[PDB]
């Protein structure tokens, strides 16, 4: 472009940062303003797809996806390693699945997870909002805003009719707990499916992610896992629709290993030779899964790929 014309673009831009807050405009080219501190979500690569290294504080998220996606499972990493840095973490439950073994062998205290089971959905919307203005929290998550049902259709359709009202519910309760989540900079990530209030999130949201099950995981002839794809198809903190993969175990979950190898070939770190996955000089083995048990084997040649990935990138 020219340099006349780029003082005017750089100025709009400026007035929009100003007007609006930051994030408000971005090249898709953009490199990521760094945070303080943020909430990793288990893959490095989906840490990278966010741009920040991981989920953002003080801000609304939505995680949504069809049953038996992983969406909930993205939702308990981001638990589990709020908890792992010493932060407190709250699961508002209004669908009654969680499955507490899962939650554990994940890596989420959940013995020290505050956990409620309201009766309707502006109770816990209330609750929530309540437990986010102490200050104490760092993540919240809302599990599911489908069932985030009003207490009059709750009650027979008494002292309300339109259809609606569930997605006003949401989009007061949204106004009133963006402020409160800023200032205790407290995460909070609802969980939604694809297939009722989705349109108020949508706008409120800083980050919102698709995630989807894109192929099963065997071994030999019976399934382990699944692989996932998971979309930031909104982010306010970074260049949004960028994508990640990952795996997913049952009864493990993401696997951080994997994740590493897949992103240490992608940048050149982890070389190849004939399905021989070797890294500075060493070997980690052969084929995808003897990589991946040998970094589960050894933690700290996995960190010091981990280290060796976000610090050629920023992150
Ligand atoms: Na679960």
């Amino acid at each position: 472009q020219t340099p006349d014309r780029e003082k005017a673009l750089e100025l709009a831009v400026a007035q929009i940062e100003k007007s609006y807050g930051k994030g408000s405009v971005m090249r898709l080219g953009d490199e990521a303003r760094q945070p303080i501190s943020v909430i990793p979500t288990g893959s490095i690569a989906l840490d990278v797809a966010l741009g920040i290294g991981g989920l953002p504080r003080g801000r609304v998220i939505e995680i949504y996806g069809p049953e038996s996606s992983g969406k909930t499972t993205v939702a308990l990493h981001a638990v589990a390693n709020a908890q792992a840095a010493g932060g407190v973490a709250a699961f508002i439950d209004a669908e009654h699945a969680l499955d507490p073994d899962y939650a554990k062998k994940l890596g989420v205290d959940t013995d020290s997870l505050l956990v409620s089971q309201p009766d309707t959905g502006e109770q816990a919307l209330e609750i929530a909002d309540m437990l986010i203005r102490s200050g104490a929290l760092d993540i919240v998550v809302i599990d599911s805003v489908a069932a985030l049902v009003p207490r009059a259709e709750l009650e027979g359709e008494m002292g309300d009719s339109h259809v609606g009202l569930q997605a006003r519910l949401m989009s007061q309760a949204l106004r009133k707990m963006t402020g409160a989540l800023n200032n205790s900079g407290t995460t909070a990530i609802f969980i939604n499916q694809l297939r009722t209030g989705g349109k108020a999130l949508k706008f409120y949201a800083s980050v919102r992610m698709d995630v989807r099950r894109v192929e099963t995981l065997k071994d030999g002839t019976n399934a382990v896992g699944n692989r996932t794809r998971v979309k930031v198809v909104k982010n306010k903190c970074s260049p949004p629709f960028k994508q990640a993969e990952f795996d997913i175990l049952y009864g493990k979950g993401i696997s951080r290993e994997g994740s590493l190898i897949d992103m240490g070939v992608d940048q050149g770190l982890i070389r190849k030779s004939g399905a021989w996955f070797t890294y500075e000089g060493e070997q980690l083995g052969q084929g995808k899964e003897n990589a991946r048990n040998f970094l589960v084997e050894n933690a700290d040649v996995a960190d010091e790929i981990e280290k060796k990935i976000k610090e050629k990138l920023g992150i």
